[PDB]
This record gives C-alpha cells, sequence and structure tokens, in this order.
C-alpha cells in the first residue's frame, strides 16, 4: 500500500536533487577555487560579444580549466597546486574524479545558454566536443609516454603535436567559441602559438625555478627532457642517455638527485639554454609580426 | 627561419593525431571490451526506430556504459570486472581515467550521427547532457556517503533518490533518446524504466551478499540497500553495538572472508535486512507484473 504509493510518486517524478547534495558534490571543486579572464577581456576587444555572453564563456572556461587540474593532479600524483594540498588528498581520489567529471558536463550545459539560434548552437556544441576530444588525446599521449617510458622516447616534433592537442585545446576552445559568437583573419594560429609558448615556458620554469621541479618526480617527457634524450642519443652519449632515463624512472622526491639531472641538462646537453632560446624564437614570431599575419 | 616555417605550418593546421596514437590511448577501453542490447530491442517494438538508427543509439549507450565501469572500478578500488583484472591495475589509474573520460566525448560525438535536423539534434544533446549530469550526481552521493561514513547514514528514501540518479540515469538516457527519435505509442515509459533501474540496482546489491552467503560490496564499504536498512533498523531499535559493528566492518575495507560472512549473518539473523530486501524486490516486481499503467 504505502510502499507502492511512495514508489509511484518517486518514479513519476524527476530525480530528487537538493542544494545540500550539490554542495557535497562540489567540495573538491570549491577547494581549488581559492589572468585568463584578462586574455578573454583583451580578445573581446575584437570579438565584441555582449557582456552577459562573455560572462558565460568565461564561466565555461573556468569550469573546464579548474576541473582539468583536479583530474590532472590525480594523473600526476601531485601533492600541491596553487601552494595548497591538492583536492584528491583531502576528499579522496574517488570524489575528486567524479566531481571533476561532473563539472565537464555542467560546463557543457552552459554552452546551451550561449544562444538559442539552432544552427549556431550546433556549431558551438561541435567546437566544445572537438576540443574536449583533442585535450584528452593530448593528455593521453603525454601520460602514455611517461608511464611506458622507456618504450617510446618522443622527438621534438612529436612533443609539439602532443602540445597542440593538450595545451591548444582550451585556448582554441575559448577563441573558437568567441569567434563563432562574434557580432562584429581568425586568431586561431596565434592562439595555438600562445599555447605552445605557454607549455614550453611551463616545462622550462619547472626546472629553472628549482635551479620543486615536480616534473622530474612525475617523470614527464617535458620539452628540455625530450631535447636532452634526443641530443644524447644523437651524439652517441650512451651513459648520459641512460642516466637521464634512470632518474625520470626513479619518480624521485630527492633534491640531490633532481639537482643531478638538472646538471646533466645544464652541462652535458645544454637543454635549458636550448629551451630558453626556443621560447625566444617563438615569442619573436609575434614580436616581429609587423605585417600582423598572426596578430590582429 | 626553418623552425619558423615549421612552427607556422604547425599552428595553421589542425592538431596532428594518428591512428597509432588512437590505438595507444584506447588500451584501457579495448581491455574491457574482451568482456560480455536485447532490452534496447524490446523497447524498440514500441518506439520503432529504424535499425540503423537503433544501432547508433546502442553504440552510444555501450560506450558510456563501458567507460562508466572503467571509472567506477577506480572509484571503488575494484580488482576484478567481468572475471578479469580491472584496466586501472594493468594500465594505471592515469591512463584509465583519461581514456574513459575521452570515450564520454566520443559517445557525445556519435549523437550527431542520429540526425541532420537541428531542432531534434538539440533535444538529443540536452537529454545526453541531463542524464550524464544525473549519473554523476548519484555517483557523487554514493561515493561521498561511503568514503566519509559515518558522517552521513542515508535513509531508505535518500538511497532511493541516489539510485534514481545513478542507476536511473543510464536507463532514462537510452529510453529518452529512443522516445525522441520515435517516428510513431502510448504513455512515456520513463516511470517504468525508472522502476526497472531501481529493481535492478537493489537486486544487484542483494545478490552481491546472497551469492557469497565475493561480497565485494563489503570490501568496498558501499552503503548498499541491505546495509542502509540494517543501519537504520539498528539505530531505530536501539541496537547500538550492532550499528557500530556494521560501521566498523564497512570501514575496514576488508577482504577477510569470515569477517564479511559475519556481517552478512548479522544482516540475515539480527536485522533481517536480507529478507526485507528480498520482499522489497518482490513488491517492486509485483507493482509491474500486477499492472498497462507502467508497461506499454
Ligand atoms: C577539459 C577537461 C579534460 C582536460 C584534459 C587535459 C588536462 C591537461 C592539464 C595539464 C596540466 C599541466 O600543465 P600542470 O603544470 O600540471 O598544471 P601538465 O600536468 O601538463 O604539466
Ligand atoms: C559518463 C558516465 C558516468 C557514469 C558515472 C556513474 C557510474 C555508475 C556505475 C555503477 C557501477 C555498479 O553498478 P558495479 O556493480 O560496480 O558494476 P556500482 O559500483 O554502483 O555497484
Ligand atoms: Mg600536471
Ligand atoms: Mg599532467
Ligand atoms: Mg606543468
Ligand atoms: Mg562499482
Ligand atoms: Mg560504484
Ligand atoms: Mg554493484
Amino acid at each position: 500500500n504505502k510502499m507502492e504509493a511512495k514508489i509511484d510518486e518517486l518514479i513519476n517524478n524527476d530525480p530528487v536533487w537538493s542544494s545540500q547534495n550539490e554542495s557535497l558534490i562540489s567540495k573538491p571543486y570549491n577547494h581549488i577555487l581559492l589572468f585568463r579572464l584578462n586574455l578573454i577581456v583583451q580578445i573581446n576587444r575584437v570579438m565584441n560579444l555582449p557582456k552577459d555572453q562573455l560572462a558565460i564563456v568565461s564561466q565555461i572556461v573556468e569550469l573546464l580549466h579548474n576541473s582539468s587540474l583536479l583530474i590532472d593532479d590525480i594523473e600526476d600524483n601531485a601533492p600541491l597546486r596553487r601552494g595548497q594540498t591538492t583536492s584528491h588528498l583531502i576528499f579522496g581520489v574517488p570524489s575528486t574524479i567524479n566531481t571533476a567529471n561532473y563539472m565537464y558536463f555542467r560546463a557543457m550545459q552552459l554552452v546551451s545558454q550561449l544562444t538559442t539560434k539552432e544552427p549556431l548552437y550546433h556549431n558551438l556544441i561541435t567546437i566544445f566536443n572537438e576540443e574536449l576530444i583533442n585535450l584528452h588525446r593530448g593528455q593521453g599521449l603525454d601520460i602514455y609516454w611517461r608511464d611506458f617510458l622507456p618504450e617510446i622516447i618522443p622527438t621534438q616534433e612529436m612533443y609539439l603535436n602532443m602540445v597542440m592537442n593538450k595545451t591548444g585545446g582550451l585556448f582554441r576552445l575559448t577563441l573558437r567559441l568567441m569567434e563563432a559568437l562574434s557580432p562584429s583573419h581568425s586568431l586561431v594560429p596565434f592562439i595555438n602559438l600562445l599555447g605552445i609558448i605557454y607549455q614550453i615556458r611551463d616545462d622550462y620554469l619547472n626546472l629553472k625555478d628549482f635551479q620543486f621541479a615536480e616534473d622530474i618526480t612525475e617523470g614527464k617527457l617535458s620539452f628540455p627532457i625530450v631535447h636532452a634524450l634526443n641530443f644524447t642519443k644523437t651524439k652517441g652519449q650512451t651513459e648520459q642517455h641512460n642516466e637521464i632515463l634512470r632518474i625520470l624512472l626513479l619518480r624521485t622526491s630527492d633534491k640531490d638527485i633532481k639537482l643531478k639531472l638538472i646538471q646533466i641538462l645544464e652541462f652535458d646537453t645544454n637543454s635549458l639554454a636550448y629551451t630558453k632560446n626556443f621560447i625566444n624564437q617563438l615569442v619573436n614570431m609575434i614580436k616581429n609580426d609587423n605585417e600582423n599575419k598572426y596578430l590582429p
């Protein structure tokens, strides 16, 4: 009687979900909430999306970006993000994966509210879908090289294609949506370059700031490491090639060992100067773009 | 200049992604595929989607389903799935999370193959988006309750709402896509599919213990339907010690067979949670068998 009446009311209704439930599930996300808006703002100078639409694009980018870091720290076994303990060490890996994944879809739902024009909406959705695919392919390859090392040592070209998918993904997602929504040449090439500079700069500073250098502990095929591995292989420097591999494989937190690998990159392969130079050349493609081939 | 030409070609093209890249990052997913549509077929006697479209709906649901299991097994620290080692123990948690999440978006991309009609497409994506949101909400609660126990002891009503989200989400996703695509067929079957998912989930929780009586749900610490009844039964009857022992055993995350059998016999003879669940399941099945208010 009563049990069946309760079941009947339950199945004839939408699933029950409270604001308290929403709060529980958002915990890992809120935790990470404690400049990208600047770049969005600056680009809108050209795009001129209305303010309320610009706010939704910005919320979408914030959700995806913050959620991708919660997942990334779990994938990279990172103890710290923004000078604070990572969410998965506080709320657990289970809750943090689910919460991050949940925000991907909340971000997806915000896309629908950018426009109700049916053609444009499909385009927006396709842009969101293609770049989420690219980000995962790039992340997938970066993780694969790290966890299967030393099965595959990527070349510089391979690394740059990985970065186009991995880092170019959110940059392109943001730009492509603003461009599709513009009431006003495509700035995608420029945003790709920006993304590449950004990622190499990141790999470079991880080592340079130390000289934590968590990238070494993580064992990732960073730009300076890819340079170092290919340089030693090409010069037939077997021992140095193997010592680089051994340290990355150690997944070490030992300061002295991390410093030893940085010494190999500074004195044997000169990979840090190689990378500094590479970043400058990339940046000069923008600084010397007098004809505004990339710049607006 | 050769680097510039190289960088220029790179940023003015789509990110490069090979079929070999696709294979490498698909490993975690291919692994679960070596494991074993009829329900989809029955529903179609009512909906009458043509076979080629049905096949696409079925492909979308299998991708989401299989992907779900990869992540759920990480979240539940499961050692086995479909009689074999779980993907995360083989390829690592990092690649398994990324690949599974990657497939969520591949599934998303298949939605566009269901139709060329913009209005309809928009509705199919909304359904997809809504039930993925519901799935993560329910999963979020099941994990929170479990990992933070005894902070929250769910009531039967709370468990049923979590299930409407977590288990109902996939059943409704399939059915709602079919009802939207239906060229034809009576009242909506959502209520019925909601009830089917509840019966399915509780029967699941039930057999997990009954088959053992590996009862892996105990090792997991899951607030299953029989466990929710026992914890509420003991609190209501003043069985302080038994309430506390149930909590203690769940929090051990133990694989000891005798310890799991003790807990099951507490549910058998002390709280009568197994008989309660078996009768609850029967009443649900009878709500249908003794009904065309729900059925077609
Ligand atoms: C949109 C959700 C899925 C995103 C999948 C890709 C995430 C890439 C994150 C890369 C983060 C880093 O840039 P970090 O220095 O750790 O912040 P890295 O781990 O690649 O170095
Ligand atoms: C994109 C899909 C995300 C889905 C998130 C929810 C997944 C729920 C999976 C539930 C699996 C189980 O049914 P199992 O018995 O382990 O196969 P349970 O862990 O809930 O018992
Ligand atoms: Mg990282
Ligand atoms: Mg990473
Ligand atoms: Mg980094
Ligand atoms: Mg499970
Ligand atoms: Mg689970
Ligand atoms: Mg189960």
